[PDB]
């Protein structure tokens, strides 16, 4: 948790939940496992542009 | 209501309410109401004479 945060406060990383993270550990092996949301760079960007009528009064 | 107000000042009309005076603006056209009392020329003049007694002392 400490490493992944360190990567989220650098911006190396978007974000990751700490509850998923697991530690299973059994005999020599350490079984661990993880989730994180990799940081991606903007290549497209949408806008949906919609006119609408507006009153006006006094 | 500028325009309104020199036509009270050169006697062009009567009266308007500026209250009553409403714009609304919608799209390419701007619906305008207004009221507006109307100047008008004497032609009858009724006179209602009543005769009544009076009391003198001292």
């Amino acid at each position: 948790q400490s490493y992944l945060g360190r990567k989220k406060r650098d911006n190396e990383i978007q974000d990751f939940p700490a509850e998923d993270v697991q530690v299973i550990v059994e005999g020599n092996e350490a079984r661990i496992s993880m989730t994180v949301y990799p940081i991606r760079s903007f290549k497209k960007i949408s806008v949906s542009l919609v006119y609408k009528q507006q009153t006006l009064q006094a």
